[PDB]
């Protein structure tokens, strides 16, 4: 066999089925023959390649499948990387070489010290010593990239291995199953299970790892058992859970101060499936308050390490949140009681305030909605006003690198094409990836994109603002018309300039069969 | 001083005036009250702010400045710092980290282990370890991107550090000169000189470094001195030479075979300013024939090291370039004739031959236009078909790495404000950094884009039909609409269906007062 | 020809023909068929082998090959490194991997990520993609190491790659000559001179890259006719200036206000080879006083960059040496008067003081002696005590890395078979590299070794007394029998409790046939 037959073979046997891509001339021997069982979903700018895989991957629950062309591919995709790495998005990318034997006097197209060039945001990186060895490259890259903590690898492969005969011994690699669905041995868990059943006035605090598990259910039962408050852990890339549970007490201040304030009176407060805290503003005080202590369950050793407070478990956030849930006593304190809705905030006949947006959207979505968030200055907005009901309803750039959520919701349309996807991005990120459209357009992946039109980069305004910071350029973006863009790459564009013609839009878009994009004019900053 | 205050001194002691950004938290410190002598310039997406300072730092022969938000932005500008690394760009990147009180914790906004981020397509790369060190940090940054052989470095500064104290002993980093302008020894120049005096049949071969170092005009010199033919080195990423001189010959293969035919019969064979060689295709023979020797002036030992044959001397261009053609003979032999004008190619009433293209925009354009070319299927039509008469007319992406030329010709333009720029894109090329044309509107820089639009990625499908591959996915981009894309970005378009309506057009971009997008209907391939 | 024959080939034309190692299983299809013409020199630990290279290297004045085994005999080696990076030693480290086939999986002796394991203290590093392409890997090596600034670079080769065939173009590698032997441009040169010309009160500092290039003689010439005073620049690794000229000033003090106020009066600082500078101490205050200005000519670039004051020009430090020494002007100032001699220390019947130990040295010691220091609490008595006519006369650890002396006194030694080799190391730095006296003994290379005794740490325990440091740990090395140590690895020791058998000992070591230790009982400090 071939190392090209061999390593569809090692693809398909370990569930792959799927290529995300921009095609170049290394990685040619690659693509030609292509699987007649396998799809290949082209897109016109590698980070859009990259965002559209990651939330295909983030949705699925799966490793997703990527091919670039050679250092300039690669480097084109490493801001989505950024954002991949902080998500544990399971993403095995490949990139195509120079011929070997052109590789030493640097012929166009070699990728130079290829293996660094990704580092430092993935988890495993690799060029093959020989095109014999490639399947194996793949079977670890695979598996590297799919065992716990997940994470985005490299794979860069000469364009001439491909052809060369496979190693024999290469159909070992095609059943290999590997596990890391661990948790706590008995008696330790025995302890943290004491310790929840004992605590007076316990919180959870919930970060993407549960939902990248799907935990979300058994993290709903545990909090009722323990009758306690649940909050997401700050700068949140997932909705961990039902925000309109009683339990549910809403998205973390990504500051250090604002969240011990927030736990003081709470002693035991657990963490589950978030770093010990993605904080954000520089905030400073205490870590935690006297009073309370913090016990961390991750499935990154990472994380365990940095957290500059608390007790840490690293194992599976799957099988930890299930044993958890049905092993801790039913409490017989009173539930929490549900927080109360949102206010309607005042709307007169012209620009659309981000909060009757969000209420429009609550109003008119289906209740399987699933929203992503590139709309920096309306955040706090969004997790309010959004019920967000079940698993995989919400994704945000988890490194808040911008360009991440408009191809990553073609990805998660791809992966869920009977949930609407609603992307939420605001008038400056939009242009990041906004080549992604087209690969919409031609696929027929119905997502529908609501731009928040304000003309600024609003967060970054309102920051310098605070830090009384004048004199900064480059906030402004005005003139950018997103009904002309839709309309250059083929996905049907609508304006909402009013609340009438906001509803109007989004009746339209939801009817729609194919993606639309809606351009709503909002409140400047 | 403030370490904010320093360091804009330094930047405008050292002669850098102007900032290329995409702004972010990170940056606020340093951006905030912006200096009145320096001017920002914004672009949508790192790979354009990458872009298009690139080709301003390429034309304006001296080194550009540029601010990057931490990892995300950073890693959406790695495919550009490719191409800038291959075109020897000195280009100095900063980019913003966390607070240095929040990097342990890995913050939001943390660049993790930044200094390895953009490795290995930077010369240098670091973060400073105190706020006082930033602005001698700054200082080596810029006579490290500036030095030969030139290229891009990175600097990472932690937001706090600029409004601490600078160092008081700064100052004496503001009017450090530095040069590596020199020159071969003069026995050794002697002992040179005598072999190209002495050659029964030399040829000379001029690569980008020659356009870097304007030393064009001195290769002009030592062509007819030594009455050589002159090509130039393959996948030229610069114009090194009038392309109408008698001695003028072209673009040569990028093949291994190919070059060492061509050179076949050359006794001597003087390479300057280029790699020996950036071969592309494989194609493989014999580095060069029996009976001829090669000798290579670079300003690049990485170049010099790995050459696979020929003698090597590592020295300025510019300064090689004088002496040369200011010590040889005037030979007796007779002076190479001129290439005879291309022909013209057979033209209907539809569908436009890119020969058809090149031949009219030579008819119309002034003669010091400057050419981008990122076309690929039409590179050797583009360089047989333009007369470039003057240096600085010709970039093309010296990486191979696509969404370079409609960013840099926006940069070239900015630093050739009296020379008309046209930037010669294919379909698919224009998507990778499409939001570029943005910053042309809003700055209204002049810049015309000619979209060559044929439906497919054409030089793919050509290799793909050469290897005989079929079945090759993702090769085809139908549906987008190129006037639409410039309209969403304020920038004017027109339409070109066949050869009247490509006159017209190009009349009319000739005479805006704007940036023009001109969508040209060619053959499919 | 096989890779192997082809190799070696390659080796021989480009001038090597020596290969210090420790042998190891991935290197024997190397070290096997060893050519007849070529030489291997063994020690028994990788510091050692590299070491010995190094002052071969150094001494020589041309590169040194060594071969290590994987990473282990790699890492072995690393601290040996630091040092030649900074001494910019032509080294060219090559080590053995596993075989292609099993270092996927990583059988033991693999070298994982080869290439990163020597950084960042190489200037190259690359593990080649085929057997085929060894030889050229090899090439780059060789003039990487060799080109200015020279310094270590490193090839790891898998073991099965030796018996292939070697690709039929490799032979265009084997006279490939490259040269940097560059200086500054006429103008710019004549700019230069005109400044020293003019100069009122000039002064002198040389570093090790003028020894490195004997320049020597010129820069003799350069201070004659200046009649200038000449330091050498600080942490001194070679001396590049005869010590009793009457322009020499000395080695200067390594701190940045010990230097200005040294440089204080003088209004043009010409700094030759060095970096600027080499401080160690903590010393703050101003770089240079008001009224001096620096300019550096310096072969590497990235000193030119860090300076944090002064012009600086990147170019051949032999040949802008000898230019500027034939160009100036005479001045009709007088020629600087000579130091005096330095006084004798009182010295009594018992334990020795260093300065008689130097004084006693240079009273026996041939003229043409070549002298390493590793006693570091001695080194400015060293300074002033060994008259030092003639280059290649000194070496010191460029990093301050212990561990050097030992070794490279054999190397040095061995490339300079009629100079007699006296290296003075300290008891604590005598143990780093002990074993390299073995290869002395096998090899009969007759350095000869003074242990200098004190039982401590002494540079350490003064600067912990400085610091006013107390309960510090493990300051002191008592219970070390030297004369048995050399017993050991096969080497005539002697022992010198007082003057009387001092000198006896040096001169029964100065009539020796074979290398001889000498333990020098010293005073404490
Ligand atoms: C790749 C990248 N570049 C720059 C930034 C810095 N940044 C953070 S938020 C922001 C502005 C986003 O503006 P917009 O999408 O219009 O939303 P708004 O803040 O107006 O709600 C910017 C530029 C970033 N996070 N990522
Ligand atoms: C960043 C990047 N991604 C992918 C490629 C691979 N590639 C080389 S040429 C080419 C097609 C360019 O198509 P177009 O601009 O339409 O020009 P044409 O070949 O049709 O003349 C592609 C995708 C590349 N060189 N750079
Ligand atoms: C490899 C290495 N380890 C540790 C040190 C730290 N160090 C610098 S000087 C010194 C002591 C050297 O003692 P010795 O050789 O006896 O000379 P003395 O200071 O007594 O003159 C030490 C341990 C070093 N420079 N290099
Ligand atoms: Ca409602
Ligand atoms: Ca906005
Ligand atoms: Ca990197
Ligand atoms: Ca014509
Ligand atoms: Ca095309
Ligand atoms: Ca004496
Ligand atoms: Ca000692
Ligand atoms: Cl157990
Ligand atoms: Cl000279
Ligand atoms: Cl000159
Ligand atoms: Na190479
Ligand atoms: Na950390
Ligand atoms: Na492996």
């Amino acid at each position: 066999a071939s190392v090209h037959g061999t390593t569809y073979e090692l693809l398909r046997r370990q569930g792959i089925d799927t290529v995300f891509g921009n095609p170049g001339s290394n990685e040619l021997p690659f693509l030609k023959d292509f699987p007649e069982d396998f799809r290949y979903i082209l897109a016109l700018q590698e980070a859009c390649v990259v965002g559209i895989a990651d939330g295909y991957a983030q949705a699925s629950r799966k490793p997703a499948f990527i091919n670039l062309h050679s250092a300039a591919g690669t480097g084109n995709a490493m801001g989505a990387l950024s954002n991949a790495w902080n998500s544990h998005s399971p993403l095995i990318v490949t990139a195509g070489q120079q011929t070997r034997a052109m590789i030493g006097v640097e012929a166009l197209l070699t990728n130079v010290d290829a293996a660094n060039l990704p580092r430092p945001l993935v988890k495993w990186s690799y060029e093959p010593a020989s095109a014999a060895e490639v399947p194996h490259a793949m079977s670890e890259a695979i598996h590297m990239a799919s065992m716990a903590p997940q994470g985005p690898v490299y794979l860069s492969v000469p364009y001439d291995d491909w052809d060369k005969d496979a190693d024999p011994q290469s159909h070992h690699l095609f059943d290999r199953h590997v596990s890391s669905s661990v948790r706590l041995n008995d008696q330790d868990l025995d302890i943290l299970v004491k310790a929840l059943n004992s605590a007076s006035n316990p919180a959870i605090v919930l970060g993407p790892d549960v939902d990248a598990a799907n935990a979300n259910a058994d993290c709903v039962m545990l909090a009722e058992r323990l009758k306690a408050p649940v909050w997401v852990a700050p700068s949140a890339p997932r909705c961990p859970f039902p925000t309109r549970h009683p339990c549910f007490r809403g998205l973390m201040p990504a500051g250090i101060a604002a969240i011990s304030q927030l736990l003081e009176g709470h002693d035991v407060v657990l963490v589950i499936g978030a770093p010990v805290f993605r904080y954000h503003q520089y905030d400073p005080g205490q870590y935690l308050k006297p009073g309370t202590r913090l016990i961390s369950v991750t499935c990154d050793p990472l994380e365990a390490a940095r957290a500059p407070m608390g007790d840490a478990i690293v194992a599976d956030i799957g099988a930890m949140a299930s044993a958890l849930a049905n092993l801790v006593e039913e409490s017989s304190r009173q539930l929490p009681t549900a927080a109360p809705e949102p206010a309607k905030v005042d709307q007169d006949a012209g620009r659309l305030h981000p909060e009757t947006v969000f209420d429009t959207l609550n109003d008119m979505a289906p209740e399987n909605a699933i929203y992503l968030n590139e709309s920096t200055s309306t955040t706090a907005q969004m997790w309010q006003r959004l019920n967000m009901r079940n698993p995989g309803s919400y994704y945000f750039c988890a490194a808040g690198g911008l360009g991440f959520a408009l191809p990553a919701a073609i990805g998660v349309q791809l992966a869920e094409p009977e949930r609407q996807v609603i992307a939420v991005i605001g008038d400056g990120s939009a242009n990041y990836s906004i080549s992604a459209l087209w690969t919409a357009a031609q696929y027929n992946i119905p997502t529908i994109f609501v731009i928040m039109n304000n003309g600024t980069y609003g967060a970054l305004r309102w920051f310098a603002g605070v830090l009384e910071a004048e004199n900064v350029p480059g906030l402004d973006v005005p003139g950018i018309d997103f009904r002309a863009l839709a309309k250059g790459y083929g996905v049907q564009a609508l304006k909402a300039d009013n609340l009438e013609q906001l509803k109007g839009s989004l009746q339209e878009a939801l009817s729609a069969k194919g993606p639309v994009l809606i351009e709503v004019s909002t409140v400047s900053p």
